[PDB]
């Protein structure tokens, strides 16, 4: 990554053994559960494109997902090149060349080039551009690997309302419902999918009930 | 987080793998037992709003609780906006814009904006404002998930008085009794709920007995 | 805590994940065995009152003990206020206000106030004052939770003298005998409580025998 | 390794216990699965040739592989010497001598010589030259130890298409197919090797189907 | 401990959680096996007397040994006071007072006094003086707790000579034989205590045989 | 060890708990397998003679090996004294005295003396001299403890050629064959010791076959 030292200048630091192991272990334990994505983003704080490729390449399983991710990255690289074409022909001596899509993705750029860009005044933030493409790709994989439709999450006859609600919002998160839909489902599908006794109590609460209010009512 | 370097200026540092893992593990092991809240506060020392969202988003279960927390955050954001409206229309060039509720909660502000605020002279402490809203939300969840009324904590016939007292104050803490109530319950409900033999001994101690005095008496 | 940086000025540092976990784990494994107290003191090196409250609040069980500790803290705070009353009425602008008992205990003082005091020239050592009150409280709890009188530690008929001595001094430590009593018990109760064969050998050694001498004699 | 200190000059630092243990453990757990190679590269960030030999020499098993690697290293050293012959006869006093192949591989050069080269202006990057030879060697070993031809990866009759795809691309990676072949196999051998029901569905999708499209189709 | 910072002045640093736990765990796993003593010395590198007392006080078992150690410490303190008596009567204002035995042992001196001494030019090395007394005490305990005389270590009839030699020198180390005795026992008691077949072979090797030579002979 | 600080001067640092534990654990798990020696060398990067003795003294078993090592060290110390005799009679005031063999081995020199030597301009590298003697000793122990002659490593009738080759080179490494012998054994004893089917195939490959070529042939 690039960090500020103890005196305030921006320099390269090697990726740590603790960071490398944290990422490999979270993929082993959680696969593509939705909370893996904010973990990746945090573990890659300050990352160069080289570091981002190291993190992805250290994963041993999930090679169908890693091939889908490559396909997303190539699509974003091709849209960058459409928006930001670069001059062909030789580099001005001692000067920096502009990055192409494959330079952002770390496949045709050196570590020194990447440092040059990220520490320019002002920075050309190649690590953050690439991280956004990767996270776009990862969210597609999360949605693909979500096993269950929200239509099929219904409260069991003896199931505590809290446990049902946990299943419901776990599923909405993996299915990638917008926050608007999440805030709205509370007056609709969450009630419809409740068991008969709780459905009666919720029906009588009326409209405008908060989630806290619904949870206390069916406690 | 924002920290002072080894030379004394306030700068951004990436959240550590050890901090990320500590928080995820404490939620896995303890859920919303009351001691999780002081742990969250300590683990988020110096946090930006970005860091606070990372901590909350890295939690994989408990999605009913995370939706209730969002609802609390939105309520506090809306009260901030009532108290501190911001000018509409374009930013003064090179200057800082004032934060709205959703800027405090990290949803409409960038990391650079958050650093600008927190390191202004004097600071606009957006990380500490947001942390207070989150902890307000978390304490509601603790109270909701408390399984047992203090009325139902009574000493068993062969139960050591110390073990009964531990159950009693564990329950008062989750039910969120004020410290006044905790200090007061010692002359009342703690005695009423004791077994017959200990109740007799405590009755005869009189009023004004400390907890230490009651514990020695029923030892 | 407050530490000296790499250049020698006294500044605040966040409490570490390793410190937080060390303390919670030692309470889980050892409860109020006497060696927990020197561990608390060491783990709280350089602590502010805020840090001391964090350590105590992160404990999940033992709520009878934590309520007794609050009672001790309130008693010491009330004696501080008797010895060191503070001026009522408004703060001198930009100047520091004197601490009251509840300011020392971190309940009515801010982190910034606590830093101001501890880094004044010369320091008003609010962290060390509070730590002394806490340790006074903790030693009472250790004595209360000691399960066995020294009168009831007697050597078994086939019990190795070394194992008996370990039981004896483990018990004296929890019962909070002074070092004078510990040094003295060697010529008295340690012999009286020995089994018949070892008691005979120790009787014949005479007075003035060291512990080493008694241990070799009954080996 | 060579690192920049907190003030920005390039200096030697000892290899850490955490780095040493990370590498030995990844070889114990994964052997020569393809993801071990990006792990080696990352763990050896900033390495001298001395450090690279330490990492390889700390491996206890896999001595057939370590002998094959020595053979690769000797071949690259001999090609370096063909391209870059060095002057025979005595060193200019106080000056640096040019590196031979065995100097790059750390067998005939001292640590001080290696530091001299790597920190020259501009650097003679002996650590990175050697690391490239080692990784060339390691990729040969990965290919040798790949147990299964891509021809023999076929979808079972009840095997989820995702699990089949994971097996397919895991195998292509160990067999060292180029990225062109990986991107191309999707319109060919991946379909041919599918079970009858999925093969029918994929045949009807037509040409140009992405991997994501094929995975959804056979879900 | 006292350490040199990153800029070269001698300052106090808090004892670490890793150091505290390392020591408690080595006593739990090894008790007073002889290799515990070099471990204590290393773990207490740079220690103040306060730190040395913390390490000893964090031990929970072995209270017969900790009482014997106190007795040794008191004997060394009393010999220091015989050699280095201190002036009675009031301290010169702002100046340092000379240490007594109980000041060295940390029982009547403050942390600030101990820092003053250890960082004086030239230092009065109170931490190293106390550590020597402690190690004197610890070596007595090791000798006391050694379970077996060297006379009773004899090679079994099918016991590999190497395993016998390991038992022999493990025992000599706990019994605290001088290095002269260890170097000498090789021509004597090591042969006498060997089984009949190996004794014959060793007898015929003659005098002056190294340990390596004896081990190869009976292999 | 001696390290360069963050500002570039050479100073003493205490040996770490992580280094101490790493070494003790590798001896517990691996004993004197050959890969323990490069691990010792790396873990002792920058070591003083004091640190080297700490590492060796913290080992609890293997006391026959530790006595053999002492014997090697004494032999190297005696050859140093033959090559580099020192002046008898008093030290020049404030100046440094020259090291004798037992000063190099840390038995008659202080820590301060060792630092003086290692940080002289130019250094008298007492830590590296001693480490070379120790490693000479350790390699003798590895050879002594090697359980099997290369003559007795022969391929089983159903044993995969790769597994046989791993056994063969594991044994050559412990027996301490030179690299010339290792490179040469491939055209000779490795073939002779192969099973009948593989021996036939290897015989027909001819001379000059690489190890890779032989491994593919018998795959
Ligand atoms: C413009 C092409 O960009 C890449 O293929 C970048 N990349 C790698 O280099 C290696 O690892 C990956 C794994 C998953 C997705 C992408 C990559
Ligand atoms: C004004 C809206 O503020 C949020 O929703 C902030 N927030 C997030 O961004 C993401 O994670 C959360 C989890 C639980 C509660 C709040 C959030
Ligand atoms: C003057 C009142 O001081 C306190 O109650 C300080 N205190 C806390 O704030 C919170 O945690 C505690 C736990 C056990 C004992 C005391 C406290
Ligand atoms: C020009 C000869 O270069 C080497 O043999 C370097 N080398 C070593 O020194 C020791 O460990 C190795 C293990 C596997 C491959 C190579 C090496
Ligand atoms: C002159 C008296 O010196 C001590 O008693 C020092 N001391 C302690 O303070 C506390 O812990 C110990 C444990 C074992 C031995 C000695 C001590
Ligand atoms: C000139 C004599 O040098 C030593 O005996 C150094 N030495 C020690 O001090 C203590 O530990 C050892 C263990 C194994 C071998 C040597 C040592």
């Amino acid at each position: 990554p690039i960090v500020q030292n103890l005196q305030g200048q921006m320099v390269h630091q090697c990726i740590s053994p603790r960071t490398l192991n944290a990422w490999v272990k979270v993929v082993e334990e959680k696969a593509f559960s939705p909370e893996v994505i904010p973990m990746f983003s945090a573990l890659s704080c300050g990352a160069t494109p080289q570091d981002l490729n190291t993190m992805l390449n250290t994963v041993g399983g999930h090679q169908a997902a890693m091939q889908m991710l490559k396909e997303t990255i190539n699509e974003e690289a091709a849209e960058w090149d459409r928006l930001h074409p670069v001059h062909a022909g030789p580099i001005a001596p001692g000067q920096m060349r502009e990055p192409r899509g494959s330079d952002i993705a770390g496949t045709t750029s050196t570590l020194q080039e990447q440092i040059g860009w990220m520490t320019h005044n002002p920075p050309i933030p190649v690590g953050e551009i690439y991280k956004r493409w990767i996270i776009l790709g990862l969210n597609k994989i999360v949605r693909m690997y979500s096993p269950t439709s929200i239509l099929d999450i219904r409260q069991g006859p003896k199931e505590p309302f809290r446990d049902y609600v946990d299943r419901f919002y776990k599923t909405l998160r993996a299915e990638q419902a917008s926050q608007e839909v999440k805030n709205a489902a509370t007056e609709t599908l969450l009630v419809q999918n409740a068991n008969p006794d709780c459905k009666t109590i919720l029906k009588a609460l009326g409209p405008g009930a908060t989630l806290e209010e619904m949870m206390t009512a069916c406690q």
